[PDB]
């Protein structure tokens, strides 16, 4: 990635984000881990907070995974970019000419009341009222070499809150600001949540490292409301309403 930038590991613990020398641009994901543990003991000293970055470890059970996964697998997996593959519960939307079409969109899958609601138990004002736009699952395979570029999300018809969800397997964020020269990883483990919102959303850029997958991992992402195209906004009458209904929606999958 960069090497110019200074390299920053996250505390779960203490929910900030540490100087580290010791990691750098082509740092592996065994170190990455390491540091995890290794940066809990540290001074806050050149310590930094990305606002909106809230990791919860052990967000679903084996159970709650089980059920979740088997659902996702009887449905098919497509095509997608960069070593992944998708499944899209969500509408189709050109991010340039503004337009979205709603017709492959037939609603949301079942497990996600399950998902949303754990969500706002443990935090109502964080992670709560969040109506979906879009729910992708992600495959990532180490052997097909898949992995996702640096980027930040649509801003459009995507809002704030951008929640990822570690199946089968774990791995780390790297996380860039450009303007500031800062790199941060933030090692997501199995059956963990993460949302990225605020600064992470807007200042940062997200990315998942070829390196830093292993085995098969899968994303389940969710997308809430821009604000534009919810109630109150300019696009909620031309398009945000019917997403809402169509979000509303569950799609049967177990079965
Ligand atoms: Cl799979
Ligand atoms: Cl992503
Ligand atoms: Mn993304």
């Amino acid at each position: 990635k960069h090497v110019n930038y200074k390299v920053f590991i996250y505390d779960h613990i203490r929910q900030i984000a540490i100087p580290t020398t010791n990691l750098n641009s082509q740092s592996s994901l065994e170190d990455i881990i390491d540091e995890s543990t290794s940066c809990q003991s540290v001074s806050t000293d050149g310590s930094i907070e990305i606002d909106g970055l809230t990791l919860i470890h052990n967000f679903l059970s084996e159970s709650e995974e089980s059920k979740i996964l088997n659902m996702i697998d009887t449905v098919k997996w497509a095509k997608s970019k960069s070593g992944r593959r998708k499944q899209d519960y969500g509408p189709k939307v050109n991010f340039k000419h503004k337009k979205v079409k709603t017709d492959t969109f037939v609603g949301m899958p079942e497990y996600a009341d399950m998902l949303l609601n754990k969500m706002s138990e443990y935090d109502v004002k964080k992670l709560g009222n969040y109506q979906p736009f879009e729910m992708c699952n992600l495959e990532y395979e180490e052997v097909k070499k898949s992995a996702i570029e640096m980027h930040q999300d649509d801003m459009w018809i995507w809002g704030n809150r951008l929640i990822s969800i570690n199946l089968i397997n774990g791995s780390v964020m790297t996380l860039s600001n450009d303007n500031k020269s800062f790199l941060c990883y933030v090692h997501m483990p199995h059956r963990s949540l993460l949302c990225m919102a605020d600064e992470c959303r807007y200042d940062w850029k997200h990315g998942v490292l070829a390196h830093h997958i292993r085995g098969r991992r899968i994303a389940l992402t969710m997308r809430e409301a821009a604000k534009d195209f919810a109630e109150g906004g300019e696009l909620y009458e031309k398009y945000g309403a019917e997403l809402i209904r169509l979000g509303n929606i569950r799609v049967p999958l177990s079965k």
